[PDB]
């Protein structure tokens, strides 16, 4: 913990070959921060995604008003049926690809996410690095125990996926969050540690 100025250079350093920022207006300090908190993933994760040319991309405006994702305009996201919200309400998106609308990483901000970057950057790290993991047999055990320790029973629960999304930031948000995984999660806490040793 005497050099944590170091990873975070070097996450930096690797960040900086990856986020994309827009065209047009948005807040360049949140901008900032959000690139911030990502630095705190262990760097051969981000450093796996460098490689497969992955770009996180920060938006000035709404998801589905980027061409790329112009196909989800009006779009009801995987269990949200009942809601009456579809993908142009939601700021973020992960897995092949990363979208974040600059100003929406907190919880409750279009999306139920402790920190919207890491979530979705962690469906990236699931797909791309990990071959998938949170579908593996090793993490439906683990999912099965403890999926709904979280909360959001109904969506975390349910998807392996977002459970898996959703641990992976609070493991790498802060350390009240990575200490309240190992609390609820053991078993989750002690697979993402041992991934990244
Ligand atoms: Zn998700």
């Amino acid at each position: 913990s005497h050099m944590d100025s170091t990873t975070i250079q070097q996450n930096k350093d690797t960040l900086s070959q990856i986020v994309v920022f827009p065209t047009g207006n948005y807040d360049k300090n949140e901008a900032n921060a959000m690139v911030n908190r990502l630095a705190n993933i262990d760097g051969k994760y981000l450093n796996a995604l460098k490689q497969n040319n992955l770009k996180i991309k920060l938006l000035s405006g709404k998801l589905t008003d980027e061409k790329e994702y112009a196909y989800l305009k009006g779009v009801v996201p995987k269990g949200w049926e009942g809601t009456g919200k579809t993908w142009d309400d939601v700021p973020g998106l992960g897995g092949s690809t990363v979208a974040l609308r600059i100003g929406f990483s907190n919880k409750g901000k279009g999306h139920d996410a402790i920190n919207l970057e890491l979530h979705e950057t962690a469906h990236a790290i699931d797909h791309i690095v990990l071959n998938d993991i949170s579908k593996s047999a090793q993490f439906k055990q683990i999912f099965a125990k403890e999926g709904r320790s979280l909360g959001n029973v109904n969506y975390l629960g349910v998807y392996p996926e977002e459970f898996f999304a959703e641990s992976f930031a609070y493991y790498y948000l802060n350390q009240d969050t990575n200490s309240k995984l190992k609390s609820a999660c053991p078993q989750t806490y002690s697979f993402l540690q041992n991934l990244a040793k």
